[PDB]
Formats: C-alpha cells, sequence, structure tokens
C-alpha cells in the first residue's frame, strides 16, 4: 500500500542515533505517558464513557504502553505488522462504539504529552528536533492507517 | 469552553519570541505551503475527486494560505474567533461530502511539508523544535475542532 511505502520510508530515512533516541524515549516513558493518557482522556466527557472500570484502565493503559513502544521503536521489518495492529485496534474501537473524532483525540493528547519527555531529555536542541519530528510522523502516520480502515 | 481553554493555555504557555517565528514562517511561507499541500493531496485518488477544477484549486489554495496563517500566528483573543472558523470549513467539508479520514490525511500532508520549511530557516534548532512543537499543537488543536463536527 501507499501507507506502508511512506512509513517504510519514514524509517528507512532516519539515521539510527534518531531512531535509538525515539525507542529510548519509548521505552523509558511508555508507562508514564500510558498513565498521563488515560487520565487526561478521562476528562473529556464524551470519552469517560467508555472508561468504566479498572479492567478497561488496566487494559487500556498496557495497550498504550505496547503501541507507543511498538511505533516509536519500529524497524523496517515491524511496519506491515504495524500496520495489522492499527487494523486490529479499529475494529475493537469500531465495536465499542467509539467515534472517529474522539479517537483522534486520544492522538492529540498522546503527542501533546510526548514532548515534555523529550524536551525534558539530555539530548541536544538538534537531536530533540529530529526525535521529535520522527515521532509525531510516526503517530500520524499510524493515526491514518487506523481511521482509514 | 473546554476547547477554548485548551487553545488560549496553548498560545499562553508558548514564549512570545517562539510565536512571533511561528507567524514568521506562517506568512513567509503560506504560499508555498497550499500549494505543496494542493500537489500532494491531489495524488490520493479518494481526494483528487473533489478537486476536478481550475476554480476549486484557486479558492481553496488560497483559502488554505488564510487558515496556515490564522492559526500559527493565534493570539488567545483569536481563539473564539478560530474555532469558528474551523466549524465553518467543516461545514464546507460536509456539504461537500469529503470523509473525515480524507481531511485528516490533509492535516497529515501540511504537517510533514510544514517540518523542512522550519528545519531550513535560520533560527537556532532549539527554537527550531519549539517553533514546530507550538505549531504541531495548534494544527492538532485546530483539526479536532473541525472534525467535531
Ligand atoms: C479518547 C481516546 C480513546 C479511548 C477512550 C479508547 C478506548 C479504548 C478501550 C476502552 C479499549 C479496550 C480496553 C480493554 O480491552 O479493556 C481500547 C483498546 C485499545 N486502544 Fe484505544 N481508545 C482511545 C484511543 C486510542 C489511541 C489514541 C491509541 C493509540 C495511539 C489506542 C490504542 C489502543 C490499543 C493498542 C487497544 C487494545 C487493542 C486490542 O485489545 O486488540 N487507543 N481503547
Ligand atoms: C485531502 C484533504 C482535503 C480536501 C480534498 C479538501 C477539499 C476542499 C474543497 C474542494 C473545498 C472547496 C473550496 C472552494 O470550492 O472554494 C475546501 C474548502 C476549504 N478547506 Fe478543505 N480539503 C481538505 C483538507 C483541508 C485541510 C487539512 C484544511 C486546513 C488545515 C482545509 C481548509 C479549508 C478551508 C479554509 C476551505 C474554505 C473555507 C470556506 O470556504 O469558508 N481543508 N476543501
Amino acid at each position: 500500500g501507499a501507507m506502508k511505502d511512506e512509513w517504510t520510508g519514514l524509517v528507512e530515512q532516519a539515521d539510527p542515533p534518531i531512531r535509538a533516541k525515539a525507542a529510548e524515549i519509548a521505552v523509558a516513558h511508555a508507562h508514564y505517558l500510558s498513565i498521563e493518557f488515560y487520565r487526561i482522556v478521562r476528562i473529556d466527557p464524551h470519552a469517560e464513557e467508555f472508561l468504566s472500570n479498572e479492567q478497561v484502565e488496566r487494559q487500556l493503559k498496557s495497550a498504550m504502553e505496547r503501541w507507543i513502544i511498538n511505533v516509536l521503536s519500529a524497524q523496517v521489518d515491524d511496519v506491515e505488522r504495524l500496520i495489522q495492529i492499527q487494523h486490529t485496534v479499529a475494529e475493537v474501537h469500531a465495536r465499542i462504539g467509539i467515534p472517529v473524532e474522539i479517537v483522534e483525540m486520544g492522538f492529540r493528547v498522546l503527542k501533546k504529552i510526548l514532548y515534555p519527555v523529550i524536551f525534558s531529555s539530555d539530548y541536544s536542541a538538534a537531536e530533540k528536533l529530529q526525535v521529535y519530528h520522527f515521532s509525531i510522523n510516526s503517530i500520524d502516520i499510524a493515526m491514518e492507517v487506523m481511521t482509514r480502515a
């Protein structure tokens, strides 16, 4: 697909030190990010409806942590598997009955809380920019795959 | 609204010199951005349908320039007016019959081509990071307002 070629290209184009630091950010903070994501998303009245028990909370947080690491640590050979995952998540969101714009709001929250983590790192400003750029484009590409399903 | 408070907060949190350079990038390069946006979007078969004549092309490019400048140059007192703008655009997209994932794809294209423009500026790496961050968050918050229709 066209999305596969873009995602693959994005990963292939990124230099090893940048992909390495993107993976570092993900692994180091995915747990924190998943917790903050849930807290902020819960505030939204239209989103709070879908989060009504500790089992859902536990499952979503673990799933979000896994998602963040998988996307940001993506290798070229992971792309095809990553694409199928987005389809799977879309199916689940569809069955639960979660509106696309509610999911999009989730992506915005994620991209929002990801930045201070990269900003507070000890990387150079040039490194922070490229890591954040790689991260944003990766998340947006994943969002498009998920929503176009 | 909660959306107004979020957009307001985003502008309030970004230091004046950073928002200033974001506005500078927008005005100086809105023309390039609108043209390249149109070219890339046209490649998508599902989006090419909505762009079938020179009158629409011409008006859309002009509309995009204004949109980019308005969003990236957002002041606190502009937030309320900007929200109404996104609603208006949403109405137009709805009447024409443009799918949400097609619009979302447009936003991804815009964010994608914005980065090399910021990267190519003569600002410091630290400035580029903060300008790019403000820009991404601004475009994303605007997209959510639009998609929430
Ligand atoms: C307001 C936004 C969102 C809400 C309310 C929401 C809600 C949910 C819920 C309730 C589940 C099932 C939990 C369970 O199994 O008990 C789920 C599944 C999942 N979500 Fe979302 N979601 C949102 C957005 C997102 C975003 C932005 C991502 C990734 C960037 C994401 C990734 C996933 C994953 C990986 C799963 C599990 C997939 C599976 O079980 O096969 N979600 N979501
Ligand atoms: C694939 C993506 C998109 C397609 C195919 C598309 C298509 C169109 C078309 C055909 C029009 C009619 C313009 C006219 O006839 O005068 C329009 C209006 C407009 N679009 Fe979109 N659009 C897309 C995404 C976007 C995005 C991402 C933005 C902003 C970030 C945007 C902003 C606007 C604005 C400001 C107008 C005119 C508003 C008005 O007339 O009041 N569009 N769009």
